[PDB]
């Protein structure tokens, strides 16, 4: 038993990770087959920074423009071009550590485990949640672009996030692996700002299930109540709304616990009607939304990679 | 900026996880070089478990009836010993993918990431602290005994944890990778409790000064406290006493943030008896106590926001 907030194992990802370096600028990359991944910003200086024209900015480097080092290993550039936000480095040669790979983009309220990593050595992993604003409340410093975030099914790493920058209030934004950014934002140092957030309403029901799997259970209560009472609930504390494909996801969940979700949505309604009464539910005084539904039957069923 | 409960990459311990079986019972092994280590219980049925004798229940073992499998590929075990409460397997091939490492005991308050394995495969990692009572709170199901604990810093793995048992209360125990348990617990299905856990002050501390380093000064007053007074009313929350080594160990802390240890026992004095009033910090709405020192300067910026 235990639930914690837990990171796919990161082994598969870690070699492909590769250091890039663009004039004075050195930042991350990811190495899959013969080519490398990386911000397109790796091109501007500061001064580039603040109004860049990608396309002629790009014309005038060259292959030679840019040092890729895998571990203690030079590799050649051999070709360069942009698709969206992202830089694609032809290389001479083909990563023999290549998982078997595709490139996803997530939706809002969807997990995912985030490689930090500097002058392309992997530092650190942890999870991380698609906030409904598009941001990401990771934990990256300078130095941290073009670091990863991805998922794993049974033996195929689904890459769904590459690292470009932090905004003002100290959350995170970056793009797909096709280089489009999550949310309303742009590769210039210009005035950004996430949206007002809200809460993963779905996530936080798939936390109260893991809750009462793992033995805490006294926020259960004797009523119920319809998805269109609860939504007005939602709305009123900002969460999200829970749609009848919410529902359905954590059919399982329900049938497992015997705690139908619209029993579950009256626990969480009196919750946010009347707070926590000084206890905790596994351990946090807050109500938790970054596990998906999915996130709870994988962790409590013991999935392997 | 962010401050998460971050672990290390799990890439170099991943490739040292096999499978194990005797008999009926298959768990985790760790395959360094030429010996695998795991849980010496591995040798019990549960007819064993209430009073094993080892010893007894060894000698009546060869080398083949120990299976080890490293993915698809079965390993021949040549040797085998126990070390206290782990069972040591020489097998015929060393791991290739041995990385550099130690093994390395701990003390409660100490952090580490936790691998957890079942049938030899990872399932996930995340973030442990050996609590004052010398449990973790992790999460491992049946089938994960043999997961390990470790910490990669400067390159080289340190092994710290080897997962053998989950106590009545649903809390984890197990050994250093030399079989010697943390805490009073045996490797027996005898009734056994933790003692009454405690926070850890000196981690908490660390974490209010994550928080300042990274923009938020909420929680601090004019106030200072002796240490023996500060001791005298953490106690009285159930924190555990704060030593002058921990406030030696606080000091980079301190130098960065401009914020004397003993200032910031002060705040935390204050936190204890108001609580947040609807605030947070770094996120939570609780201390948290499972971030060290050393992890707070591993993650956080050199430079304060001030
Ligand atoms: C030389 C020109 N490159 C830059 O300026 C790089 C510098 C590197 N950066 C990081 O490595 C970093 C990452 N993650 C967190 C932190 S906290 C402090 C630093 C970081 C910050 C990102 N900026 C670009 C940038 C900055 C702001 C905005 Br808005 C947009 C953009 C365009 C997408
Ligand atoms: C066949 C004889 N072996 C057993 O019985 C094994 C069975 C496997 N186990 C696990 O895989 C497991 C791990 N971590 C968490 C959980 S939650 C449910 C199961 C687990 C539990 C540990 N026990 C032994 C055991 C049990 C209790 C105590 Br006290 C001591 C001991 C001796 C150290
Ligand atoms: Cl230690
Ligand atoms: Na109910």
């Amino acid at each position: 038993s235990g639930f914690r907030k837990m990171a796919f194992p990161s082994g598969k990802v870690e070699g492909c990770m590769v250091q890039v370096t663009c004039g004075t600028t050195t930042l991350n990359g990811l190495w899959l087959d013969d080519v490398v991944y990386c911000p397109r910003h790796v091109i501007c200086t500061s001064e580039d920074m603040l109004n860049p024209n990608y396309e002629d900015l790009l014309i005038r480097k060259s292959n030679h423009n840019f040092l890729v080092q895998a571990g203690n290993v030079q590799l050649r550039v051999i070709g360069h071009s942009m698709q969206n936000c992202v830089l694609k480095l032809k290389v001479d040669t083909a990563n023999p550590k290549t998982p078997k790979y595709k490139f996803v983009r997530i939706q809002p309220g969807q997990t995912f485990s985030v490689l930090a990593c500097y002058n392309g050595s992997p530092s650190g992993v942890y999870q991380c949640a698609m906030r409904p604003n598009f941001t990401i409340k990771g934990s990256f410093l300078n130095g941290s672009c073009g670091s990863v975030g991805f998922n794993i099914d049974y033996d195929c790493v689904s890459f769904c996030y590459m690292h470009h920058m932090e905004l003002p209030t100290g959350v995170h934004a970056g793009t797909d692996l096709e280089g489009n950014f999550y949310g309303p934002f742009v590769d210039r140092q210009t005035a950004q700002a996430a949206g007002t957030d809200t809460t993963i309403t779905v996530n936080v029901l798939a936390w109260l299930y893991a809750a009462v799997i793992n033995g805490d259970r006294w926020f259960l209560n004797r009523f119920t109540t319809t998805l269109n009472d609860f939504n007005l609930v939602a709305m009123k504390y900002n969460y999200e709304p829970l749609t009848q494909d919410h529902v359905d996801i954590l059919g399982p969940l329900s049938a497992q616990t015997g705690i139908a979700v619209l029993d579950m949505c009256a626990s969480l309604k009196e919750l946010l009607q009347n707070g926590m009464n000084g206890r905790t539910i596994l351990g946090s005084a807050l109500l938790e939304d970054e596990f998906t539904p999915f996130d709870v039957v994988r962790q409590c069923s013991g999935v392997t990679f």
